[PDB]
Formats: C-alpha cells, structure tokens, sequence
C-alpha cells in the first residue's frame, strides 16, 4: 500500500486510539462477559460495572473494528474474540496484550521521538537492563512474555531435531519458556540460559516448576559481557538482537557459531523484514518498539541476515515466517 | 467484516506503533526532506540528523504503512505525504498531527482504561476547563486545531450562505479558524466566539491579524455557565458535544434553539457515529479518546441527534457526513 488519501493517512495517525479500545476492553473483561451470548449495551454495564454511555462508546469503537459484531443494539464476540479474547480460551491471550504491550509498551513508545535520535534522557528506560533493574517490572514483562512465546516454542520444536543427549543455549531466553519447551519435548535434551539476575531469578522459578531443574541452567549476566558454555549443538537467539545494540550484532554471530560444535545448529528468532523493505508492517512496527528502549537497535532484514550468517561460515543458512505478518526463523548450520 | 484470525487481532493491537510512526517521522522533518526527491538512508541521516540506522528502521516502519515507497533502495514520499505532511505543503497538517495528537492525544488515552470506568485519579486531566488553564497545554492544542479546521471551515462557506448582515454564534469556536473563514467569505458577518480564557487569549491574536477584530468577538469563559448574546442568524458547535458530559446535550440544543431568531440556523459538527453504531471506525474512535478526558461524555450517533433536534423544535434538520470518514454536519432551522 501507498497512502492517497488524507484518510488514510488518518487511518494510521488514529491507529492508537483502536489499540486502545481493545485494551481498555480487556481491563475491564468486556469479552468474557459476552461468552455466554449477545448482550445489550444495559447487560453489558450491568455485567462490568461500567456506565452505560461508557460500554456503548467502548462497544461502539470495538464494533467498528470488526471484533465484536453489532446487531439490533446487541453486541457479540467476533470469532476472533471467543477464540483469543476470552478467559480461559486455550487460545487466549487478552492477558499478554493489556498487561505487556498496554501496561508496558503503549507508555514506553512515548518515548521515541528522543529514542530514534539517540537523545533520550537518564531518566528514562534506555535498555533491558536498566528496565529489569526494576523486578517488578522484569516480572511484569517476562510473566507475559513467557505465556506469549510457549505457542511459538511448539511450533519450534516441530522443525528443528535435538533428539540425542543434545547441549542447547539460549541466550537471553528469559524464563524459559521456549527451552523448557523443548526440553519436554525432547529427550535427554540439556539447556543453558543467558539472562540477567532479576530475570534468571523468574525463570529459575518456572524451571523448577516444571521440574528440569536438573536440566536447565541460568548463567546469570549481561551475554555480551558473560562467557558462554562452549561446545554446544543449538544456540537459540530469540528476539535478541531486536534488544540489542546493532554493533554488536556481527560478533554476536561470529561466537554463536565458535560456541557451536560441528554440525551444530544455530536458531535466531525475531521480527524481520523482507530486503524490499516493504514488510511485514507488523515485524517493521516491532522493531520500531523495541528502538523506544533500545536506542542504538538496527533493523534485520532477511537478505542481510542470510548473508552475514554465510560470511561468518555458516550453510544450509534457510529464512522462514514463524509468527504470521509477524516474526522469522533463520537457520543455521555449523559445517560438519 | 468481524475478525476471525490471531493475526487481526494485532493488526489492532499494534495500531499504535504506526501512529507513533507517523507521528516520529513528522517530529524530525522526513517527509519535507523528501519533499524534493527520495533519498537513501545515508542522506536521510544526514538531513534528519538521525542515525543511519535509525533512520533505516523508521523509513521501513513508514515504507510497510504505506506513508512512503521504497524503491531501488531509495525512499519517497507517498502522495498523501506529498500533500499532507510537507511542511509549507498547501494543504499540510502535519503539525498538528505530532503536536495535537501525538504530544497530547496519545498521552491522555493512557488514561481510558480508568476513564471509561468513570475512576480517574485526581491528578488525571478530566475536562477541557481543567486541562486547558495550562496555557502551554491550551497554546499546544489550540494552533494545530486552528489548522486542522481551516479546510473543513472552507467546505462549511460553500455549503451555506451567511450573507445579508447576519449574527453567528460559534460555542466553542476556539480560536475562530471558522468564524475567521466565514467572516472573511461573508462581508456582512459579525461572529461570536464562547469559549475558555486561555483559548480565547489565543483566538484574538488570529483575529486581529486578520482585520476582523472589528467583526468578531469573544465572550470569555465556560459556555455552560455563560450568557450567550441572543438573536443570532446561526449558530455553530464544532466538536463540541465530543467534549462536553452527555448531561448537558439537551440543554445545548435548547439554549441554541433560544438564541436564534426566527428561521436562523443552528449548525453541529461532530464526530457522530451510525445508530447501527457499526463507523465509521474514526468517528467511533475520536468519541473514544474524547471520553479519555471527558469521562461523562456519551455517544452521538446520527438518529439520535435528528430526533432531539426535531424534539426540540427544529425543522428541515438534515444529517449528512462533513469531514470523509470522521465527523458529520447536521443542519437545522428554528421555525419562521
Ligand atoms: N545483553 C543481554 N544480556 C542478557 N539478556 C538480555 C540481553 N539483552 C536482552 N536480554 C534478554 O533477552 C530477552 C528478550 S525477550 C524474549 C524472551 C525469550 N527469548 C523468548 O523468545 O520468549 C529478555 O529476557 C531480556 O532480558
Ligand atoms: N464547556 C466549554 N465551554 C467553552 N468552550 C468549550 C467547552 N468545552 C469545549 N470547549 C471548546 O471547544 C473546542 C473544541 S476544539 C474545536 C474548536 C473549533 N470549534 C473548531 O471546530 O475548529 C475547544 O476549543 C474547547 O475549549
Ligand atoms: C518483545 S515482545 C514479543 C513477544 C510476542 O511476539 C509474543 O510472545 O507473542
Ligand atoms: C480535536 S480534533 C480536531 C478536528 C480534526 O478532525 C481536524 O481536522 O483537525
């Protein structure tokens, strides 16, 4: 797409206002009220305890947006909404978006009118780090990040083999979620994970949890200044170099791979754009987020990633979608 | 349409990361640096004075919009960016944009999730008054608001005939950018503004640097609880029953059916959604972020605003849209 319009360019200027009706919604659980069927805007104040010219409102923009359908002053779930939206779906994920990308990102990317000039102040969020300095937050950004990335961790495991008493790495893995997941999966899989203290300290929680405390090691710190275990058959990077300074993005390839064994396998996922530059408007928007708190980040694209895997020594370099519009997986491989 | 797939959910979810796009690019000047011709990253930086790769992400992030084309490695301005975000472009309202609804609008949606559950905290903006006795705030809003409304004010002249010495009463006008335009259509005119201090302050200057302090003038304060000068020909609220509690739209109509002579219009421009209440998605969306400050703010939809028009006493009421996509015009006359 091209804008012509001057709406539609207020399409996009007024984009957060939409953002906003669906988080709001989700605060105040306006989709799990409508899993039991059709309700009127009255049923609907009676059920959330809102005003009624206030339900109508939010309802009203939601409907406008295709996620709740407005019949004869009754609204109702779009399919989407039952599926995503409601409490208790095996699907949802209303929480992910009102506690981390509302809660957290909404506010956060206030900041990047300072951030894309490298001009942000002190006292702002300038990095991961300084972030999680705060557990609160380090908990508040991880327990959702967690629960967002299981989904895409199954998919993961589907493509990739670490069947055979394999070593795996994952550097700033978080708490966990996708090592914890291919570990289930896989057997007599054993993985490391690099992230910082207020994080490691989350992720020991859910390790233990799952019972692979015996399987599941954090080396605690910051990875660009933190060795590595070396001798490893898979290095998972997922969304790392979106949080991360884009100088060192090379020389986080060149000791993925000397921290490789032989054949080993190298798996970087995150938001990427095709070498046209076009796309995904989702991946293109996320990496523009992450900027807000990563002032120094760079933008990955395919082609770029390709090539500087294969000019660090890799082959089989492959580049796919994994979250739809959304994210990529590059693969890597180590020569036998 | 109603949603279905996870990944129409965060096309809305996300929304807000292209506003802020938009809203980035127009704070450093991009789209008047393209304004000659595209332009690679590196001359990008330099003329943003961003970082190469800042730069690169925020072109890319606007690219996958559709605000600007990337071709052969070469940025450029889309058409409507062409037009509409040049700053000296004819019709340009980028200002108002990054300095309305970007430093402003954005911020104060923050605020919904309490708002619409009618439990702002005292330190939450909660009405025009309150928020616009900071002059910087008021000032802020005001100038871009004037320049937003200069077109639209343009498409009101052709639309009616003021002519043959008459009155008008604009509640709200702000600082005048419609009484200023319709004034200088209609030699005859005299207007009346009523609105806030702070605004009004502002308004006289755009008045007397249009030679027509002589034709229009201000009445200082809180239209609710000031005199309006009676006897008018017309009578003109522009966006403000979005702002204003729902408590108090009855009463508007009357008191305007009160200060017409006989056969004077009244005139309502607004933000008003369908009574299928199904759009348009701006209109819905404006009346949501409106509510983000005005907390006892109510819907207007189009059926009814004809009903309580003719409920109180008005004829040959039309309805019909104003600003494409946004915001309608509704027409009615006080009997002869
Ligand atoms: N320089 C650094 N050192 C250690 N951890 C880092 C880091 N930069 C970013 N991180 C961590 O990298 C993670 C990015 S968020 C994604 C979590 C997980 N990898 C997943 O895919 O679900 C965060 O947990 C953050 O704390
Ligand atoms: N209760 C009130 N009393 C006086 N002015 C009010 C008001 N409530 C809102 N306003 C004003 O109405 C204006 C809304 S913005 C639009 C201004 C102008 N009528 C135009 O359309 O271009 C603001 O200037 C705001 O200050
Ligand atoms: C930096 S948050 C991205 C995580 C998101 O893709 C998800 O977990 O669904
Ligand atoms: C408070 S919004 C101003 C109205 C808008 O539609 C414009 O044209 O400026």
């Amino acid at each position: 797409t091209l804008l012509t319009n001057a709406e539609e360019i207020s399409d996009i200027a007024f984009g957060f206002m939409g953002s906003k009706a669906l988080f709001a919604a989700l605060h105040h659980g306006v989709f799990t009220c409508l899993a039991d069927g059709p309700l009127s805007v009255e049923e609907m104040a009676a059920a959330t305890g809102l005003h009624p010219d206030r339900v109508q409102t939010l309802l009203t923009a939601l409907a406008s947006l295709g996620v709740v359908s407005a019949v004869e002053g009754r609204f109702a779930n779009s399919p989407a909404a039952e599926s995503f939206l409601v409490k208790g779906a095996k699907y949802d994920f209303g929480d992910y978006l009102r506690l981390q990308v509302d809660r957290q990102m909404y506010g956060l990317l206030d900041q990047i009118e300072d951030a894309i000039a490298n001009n942000l102040p002190d006292d702002a969020t300038s990095s991961y780090a300084d972030w999680f300095s705060d557990p609160e937050q380090a908990k508040l950004y991880s327990n959702s990040q967690h629960a967002g990335s299981l989904g895409p961790a199954r998919g993961l495991a589907k493509l990739i083999d670490l069947s055979g008493g394999k070593k795996l790495l994952d550097v700033g893995g978080g708490t966990g979620a996708f090592a914890i997941t291919l570990c289930k999966a896989f057997a007599d899989l054993a993985a490391t994970i690099v992230d910082f203290p207020n994080v490691a300290a989350l992720g020991k929680g859910y390790v233990e949890k799952a019972g692979l405390s015996d399987r599941i090691e954090y080396v605690i710190g910051d990875a660009l200044r933190t060795e590595w275990p070396r001798e490893q058959d898979a290095i998972l990077m997922s969304y790392l170099f979106s949080g991360v300074a884009g100088d060192e993005h090379d020389s986080l390839l060149k000791r993925a791979y000397d921290h490789l064994v032989p054949g080993g396998r190298l798996l970087i996922h995150d938001f990427v754009v095709t070498a046209d530059r076009t796309g995904p408007k989702l991946a293109a928007l996320w990496q523009l987020q992450h900027t807000a708190f990563t002032p120094e980040a760079r933008s990955l694209d395919d082609e770029w990633l390709a090539e500087q895997l294969k000019k660090t020594g890799f082959t089989d370099v492959k580049v796919g979608p994994m979250i739809p519009g959304m994210t990529m997986l590059a693969e890597a491989v180590r020569p036998e």
